[PDB]
């Protein structure tokens, strides 16, 4: 049996002295890195001069010999959106091959009438693209119904002529423009003229981010033949006068990662090799393009196993780019010099500024790290670029530098910091095709500045540079962009030729961060501080975690009952490892219902003690227990890794989101509890296993801060974290009597939940269980004589939707973490996902493909991605389930599991291909993917089918489209719709968590009404208002005012204005997000009534959130609503059989305590999901004009928009 | 339709054009539901009629239009409320239908 | 832009012909201007050979 932790993240070779350096400044802060630049990157007053001189006269020439698009805007009078319409119509129209036949159906159908008739997809699925090519603007989605009124509006009015001219500039822009060409041989022949004059180039042949195998294997084919045709077209050129190929080292391997090493290097390496011989053979460049920060210590270990091979010697056209934007640039390039010394080979080094800034601002705020790898001042990159130039030119005996920017100031500095001394093969500089050539004709020739220039080429059909075109436009296209500020009228040429070394070196405080960035700490501000995490690219990092996994594995971790008094004795066995049964975890000492009882007991003897602790102390121990977390994180890891089956990554955000409910509960705490917010008393926290750690955490900081004492009952398959947890929680200052630990099975649940002091209970688990709990409690009332408050957040059954408009890529990515990340294990997790019948095949394919690049295995090493599931009862469930759907005929995927599975409790990730949504029938808690294709007009009866499984926890939608975006989302009946991104993986206060119908009762974990709900008075909570008054509830009051019903009429008046209905919220996150919080009507509520006041004040409850009633015909009190207003009518109906007229959303109660019991017992009978049920008497309805509180009569929503979906974020482009 | 505003040229030529800025993003809830039960009954062209009645509307269009500082001036479409139907057959019925529908009426 | 050079005289006739204070009537005048120009801006944004008059 492997040793726990022993393999857990080896590096690819011993860190050197320089790798350590490079490792060392991944994150360093902007303050400490920026000096040494300014120092480096210093010159001469007389050179600066000269430069400033030499970059006017380059600006000057620019902008005195400076679009196509723009000349057509302007002759046909185009608004912006006609202008990406028609461009959209282009790019359709060049679609069809046949010149004959395009030409045809624009005479004779599109410009004569309906384009629409004409022309399965979108014409507007790339519109963001055109968009910024017509407007400069970026925005992630396509108003499609704008686009579409404008393209017959420009059809209409301009006919034919404007849509011949139209065609005629987009096929010059993404033949010509975009590309040098579709094809490398077109390409090259296009580069002639060019080359001809001095020029040199390096083609990209546009592959990246490969997905599967075979994607892969075909960037592979197509570099190779690409190195073949430049090769022989070189001719014998060489490498600096010649042409070269760059390549992505994304494209040639589905699993390019850190965390895939081993694979990277068994298996991407040999492919780059082999295409560096060819290069070889040829005598070109092969440059590697440099990537997201988190590839590029990987790829240094290619670069360097490269330049040592034998089999390479020779040829010194070996390339590699180093992003000047990132902190590690200057040591990397210490590390590359030092590599070409020692292997004797000129490695050509490519320095660029960076092109994925706005996604590493992202990433580092989403993974919650200590900085970013990035700038965040756009000049704090050009003083970084400028430093290492200096390096490089210091160094040009043993490198070749290429000094790839648009930048004119840039430029011209580093050619007086080069001198006069220049040969061919010196240095060079780069731009990119139909971009820099402008600039770089004042740059190559004797009669310029007689520098060479070799342009960056793309090549490939118009799909292909469609993928990623957003990125490679913002480049050159921000507010900050060179490119963008030199086509700027108000930039003076004073302004662009300014020295940003000498600007840096005069700030205030040098190298400062960006004031409108957040560090990822502060993403909150004042509200609270966010978690950490800890960044598995960092080896570092890695080398601290893999001694802290082993040392949590050598720990004797137990549970125990840990009663108000002390330890319990009881039943002791070991907990073991999923993945691996040999490996004993810990021992639990599960809790007898005797002490289970006993427990409960002594938390009602001590609810006054911890009552009395003031709101903000018991916050401050929420706060405490979350520093505790934060610095135990890696011992918590390792303990989840190993009890849970989780992965190291899922187990640093399960660590993270403790960390998170703690300090968001106490912050809310702060924000709302006074004296009047009474606890409910003791509540029994009930938590399930696969958020072992956070979903335990969530619901006992809840209870305890809201001045409940607790009894903690967490899942049997998970005691040990859970008694971490408390351990910590009493450390932080909860006293022991007010967070007692009851570990066991559901037997001790039962007990809890049936206890008479029980005050509330709050659930996180199956429906199943749920419901059972529910029939417990419907059997109690409250000392008050009112139904026990139950919390029960279950299961989904949680669906995508895939039109033909989304990016299979990104679409595959985040199905298959959201189906299989953590095994399928979460509540969140992608159950069925539905295609769009003219793409399915294609995502389909692509989605297998990704599905066997996944490493299923124990989880105590970082290459693994889906681990075991929790219990080999689990396993016989979700295996059965994939039996029954496979003898029924449904085609089934599943990856081979390693004979190392065996001592575990692993499923293979599989993908069920169903005929119709209604063929899943139960929740499959497991990593089970089911697939079915919709035609597009079925879209909405689609969405009826989602919603027709009765779950309505997680839902995603992937679409650019926004008529789609608003259809759907208007439709769905989900608590947390997710659009373009991943549905999993919930943070705490930015996607308040929790579903409706069979997935919750609410209110959602991690929002602002949760905490109302474990005390007996709810407070306001914050921003919880609404200016907006439902429309049914004023008809309501005017028609009790004309019944005489005039204190009901102003209880009806009060509560629209109480109402929250409306409420639409954003809520601070990470850059590159819109995260919407959102309060809707619950839907249809069971009103039963016992007096006719007590009815117009339910009446009045329930329209004012939005909702409609089913009211009990048995009360009696038909005869009061007679002569309803036809709008208040249409949302009353009077149910006889309560079962047969549901689902209902919520039930209100009127009754005394007896009437109560019975009611809340008949309402725990109805099929289908909880009911939140609210009781009052008739004297509580005629004294509190709250007795109904309306935080519980409206249903919260949660959207999370991925608005960096576009292949940029538009609101960073400010942002320099 | 409004003087000084965007329908109102598309009222004195045969075939109205698409005003400036006339779209909406928004799909009526009812008409979507009445193009799914024609679907239903295999009222093919009606049901697709239907579904581009609900895209072309502009009901729900919610404009600022340009003007002095210190104010603001919006401009929406909602719907007209109830349309009288005058049909002669059944399919005509459908199709009037689809057009008050997708611009939020009753009839 | 006839209506614009035009509307001192103008304002006369509309103050005296129906009973419009001075400020009421240079209001009237732009209104008609802004209509003129409104409808110009709006048919070249608009109207083609399928538009036909009534
Ligand atoms: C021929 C060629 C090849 C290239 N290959 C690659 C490659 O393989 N990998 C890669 O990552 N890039 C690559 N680039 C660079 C990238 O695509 C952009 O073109 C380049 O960063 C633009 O910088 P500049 O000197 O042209 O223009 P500028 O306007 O001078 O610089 C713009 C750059 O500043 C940086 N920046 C913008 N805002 C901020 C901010 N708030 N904080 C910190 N920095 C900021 C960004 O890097 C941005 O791209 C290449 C560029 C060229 C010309
Ligand atoms: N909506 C959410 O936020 C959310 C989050 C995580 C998990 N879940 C759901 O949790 C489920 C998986 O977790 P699980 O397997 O631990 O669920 P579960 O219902 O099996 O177990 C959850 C808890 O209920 C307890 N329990 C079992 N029987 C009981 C009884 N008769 N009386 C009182 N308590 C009893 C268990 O001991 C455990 O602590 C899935 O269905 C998942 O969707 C929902
Ligand atoms: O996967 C999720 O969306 C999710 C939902 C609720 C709580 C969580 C979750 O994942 C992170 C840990 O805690
Ligand atoms: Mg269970």
């Amino acid at each position: 049996a492997p040793a726990p932790f022993a393999d857990f993240a080896p590096p690819v070779r011993p860190q050197s002295t320089l790798r350590r350096a490079i490792t060392a400044a991944y994150r360093r802060p902007e303050t400490e890195c920026l000096p040494p630049l300014v120092e480096a990157a210093t010159q001469s007053k007389e050179i600066r001069d000269a430069a400033a001189s030499t970059a006017r006269k380059l600006i000057e020439a620019l902008r005195g010999k400076h679009s196509g698009v723009e000349g057509l805007v302007q002759e046909y009078s185009l608004s912006s959106q006609e202008g990406v319409a028609l461009m959209c119509l282009a790019e359709a129209l060049l679609r069809i091959p046949d010149t004959a036949t395009r030409d045809a159906l624009i005479r004779d159908k599109i410009a004569d009438g309906n384009w629409k008739s004409h022309l399965s997809r979108s014409l507007f699925v790339n519109a963001a693209t055109w968009g910024l090519v017509v407007t400069g603007k970026l925005t992630s989605t396509v108003n499609d119904r704008s686009l579409a009124a404008a393209l017959t509006r420009l059809i209409s009015r301009c006919g034919e002529p404007v849509i011949r001219r139209g065609v005629d500039m987009a096929m010059r822009m993404m033949g010509e423009q975009f590309v040098t060409g579709e094809t490398i041989r077109e390409a090259l022949k296009r580069s002639k003229e060019l080359e001809e004059k001095g020029f040199s180039y390096s083609y990209d042949m546009l592959g990246e981010a490969a997905t599967t195998a075979a994607d892969a294997e075909r960037y592979y084919r197509d570099y190779e033949s690409a190195i073949h045709a430049i090769g022989k077209a070189s001719a014998g050129r060489g490498i600096y006068e010649g042409p070269g190929i760059s390549i992505k080292l994304s494209a040639l391997h589905p699993r390019y990662s850190r965390a895939q090493a081993a694979r990277v290097m068994g298996e991407l390496l040999p492919r780059v090799k082999a295409l560096a011989l060819l290069a070889k053979n040829y005598d070109i460049g092969l440059n590697i393009d440099a990537e997201e920060a988190d590839r590029l210590e990987l790829s240094l270990d290619l670069l360097e196993v490269l330049c040592l091979d034998g089999d390479l010697s020779g040829w010194n056209g070996m390339g590699f780019v180093v992003q000047a934007y990132g902190k590690r640039c200057p040591f990397v390039l210490d590390f590359i010099i030092d590599l070409a010394r020692r292997s004797g080979r000129r490695i050509m080094v490519r320095l660029v500024k960076g092109a994925y800034w706005d996604a590493e601002i992202k990433r580092a705020q989403l993974d919650g790290l200590a900085d970013f790898p990035v700038f965040t001042r756009k000049i704090h990159t050009d003083v970084s670029y400028i430093a290492c130039a200096a390096k490089l030119l210091a160094a040009t005996d043993v490198v070749f530098p290429q000094f790839a920017t648009h930048n004119a100031q840039t430029l011209a500095a580093i050619y007086h910091m080069a001198g006069k001394d220049f040969h061919v093969g010196k240095y060079e500089f780069q731009c990119l095709h139909g971009m820099g050539e402008p600039l770089y004709e004042e740059v190559v020739g004797r009669g310029k500045l007689d520098r060479p220039c070799r342009i960056y080429a793309p090549v490939g059909t118009h799909e292909t540079l469609l993928a990623y075109l957003v990125r490679r436009l913002l480049e050159n296209g921000a507010n900050s962009s060179f490119v963008h500020r030199i086509n700027d009228p108000k930039v003076s040429i004073d302004e662009l030729i300014a020295d940003p070394v000498e600007v840096v070196r005069a700030m205030p405080v040098v190298g400062a961060k960006h004031d409108r960035i957040a560090l990822p700490a502060e993403l909150f501000g004042d509200a609270r501080t966010n978690s950490a995490g800890l960044d598995l690219s960092n080896e570092e990092t890695l080398a601290s975690l893999t001694e802290a996994l082993r040392e949590s594995a050598a720990m004797k971790w137990t549970a125990l009952p840990q009663l108000a008094t002390g330890p319990a004795a009881g039943e002791t066995r070991t907990v073991l490892n999923p993945g691996d049964h040999r490996d004993v975890v810990g021992s639990v000492t599960e809790t007898s219902e005797e002490d289970a009882r006993r427990a409960v007991r002594l938390a009602a003897d001590a609810a006054p003690d911890w009552a009395a602790v003031p709101p903000s102390e018991r916050a401050a121990c929420l706060d405490r227990a979350a520093e505790l977390m934060q610095a135990r994180m890696p011992t918590l890891l390792g303990l989840i890794i190993r009890e849970a089956g989780k992965s190291a990554l899922n187990a640093i955000a399960e660590v993270r989101e403790a960390i998170d409910f703690l300090r968001y509960y106490a912050e809310q705490t702060r924000r709302t509890l006074g004296p009047g917010h009474g606890p409910l008393g003791p509540i029994v926290c009930i938590s399930p296993w696969n958020f072992p750690l956070a979903i335990f955490t969530g619901q006992i900081a809840a209870a305890l801060v809201a001045g409940n004492p607790v009894l903690a009952k967490p899942a049997e398959e998970t005691p040990l974290i859970a008694a971490e947890g408390v351990r910590i929680l009493r450390e932080a200052g909860i006293p022991a009597s007010a967070l007692q630990l009851l570990p066991g099975d559901g037997r001790v649940g039962a007990a809890l939940v049936a206890a008479a002091e029980t005050a509330g209970v709050m659930f996180t688990g199956s429906t199943e269980v749920a419901r059972l709990i529910q029939a417990q409690l419907a059997d109690r009332l409250s000392p008050a004589g009112r139904p026990i408050p139950l919390i029960a957040e279950t299961g989904g059954q949680n669906a995508m939707i895939v039109d033909s408009s989304a990016l299979a890529e990104q679409v595959v990515g985040d199905v298959i973490t959201s189906a299989f990340d953590s095994a399928g294990q979460r509540c969140s997790a992608l159950r069925v996902l539905c295609l769009q019948e003219d793409v399915a095949d294609r995502i389909l394919t692509m989605l297998k493909g990704a599905l066997h690049e996944l490493h299923i295995g124990r989880t105590d090493r970082l290459s693994v991605d889906v681990g075991p599931v929790i219990t080999s009862e689990a396993k016989d469930n979700i295996e059965k389930h994939i039996e029954r759907m496979r003898g029924l005929g449904r085609k089934v995927e599943q990856i081979g599991l390693a004979s190392e599975t065996g001592v575990g409790t692993f499923v293979p990730p599989t993908i069920i291909e169903l005929e119709k949504l209604s063929d899943l029938q139960r929740e499959v808690f497991g990593p089970v993917l089911h697939v079915i294709r919709y035609r597009r007009d079925d879209l909405d009866r689609l969405v009826d089918d989602v919603n027709a499984t009765g779950y309505g926890l997680t839902f995603g939608l992937h679409t650019r489209l926004d008529e789609t975006i608003a259809h759907v989302t208007s439709r769905i009946k989900a608590g947390n719709l997710y659009i373009n991104r991943n549905i999993i993986g919930a943070v705490v206060g930015v996607q308040p968590f929790g579903g409706r119908g069979l997935s919750g009762t609410g209110p959602k974990a991690g929002g602002p009404l949760y905490l109302g709900r474990l005390v007996t008075t709810a407070p306001v909570p914050p921003q919880h208002s609404s200016v907006h008054t439902d429309p049914v509830l004023l008809d309501f009051a005017k028609w009790l005012d004309g019944k005489g019903a005039r204190a009901e009429a102003e209880a009806a008046r009060n509560a629209g204005s109480s109402s929250a209905l409306g409420l639409d919220l954003e809520l601070p996150g990470p850059v590159g997000e819109r995260n919407l919080y959102t309060l809707h009507a619950r839907g249809r509520i069971l009103l039963v009534p016992a007096t006719e006041s007590g009815l117009y004040h339910q009446l009045a409850a329930a329209l004012a959130t939005g909702n409609s009633v089913a009211i009990d015909a048995a009360s009696g009190l038909q005869a009061s609503l007679k002569n309803l207003p036809q709008t208040v009518g249409l949302r009353v109906s009077w149910s006889k059989d309560w079962a047969a007229d549901g689902p209902f959303a919520g039930a209100l109660v009127e009754g005394d305590a007896e009437r109560i019991r019975a009611v809340n017992k008949a309402i725990a009978a109805l099929p289908g999901p909880l009911l939140l049920v609210q009781a009052a008497s008739s004297g509580e309805i005629a004294r509190n004009p709250d007795a109904y509180c309306l935080n519980w009569l409206v249903e919260e929503v949660s959207a999370s928009i991925n608005t960096a979906a576009a292949g940029g974020n538009a609101s960073l482009m400010a942002i320099g």
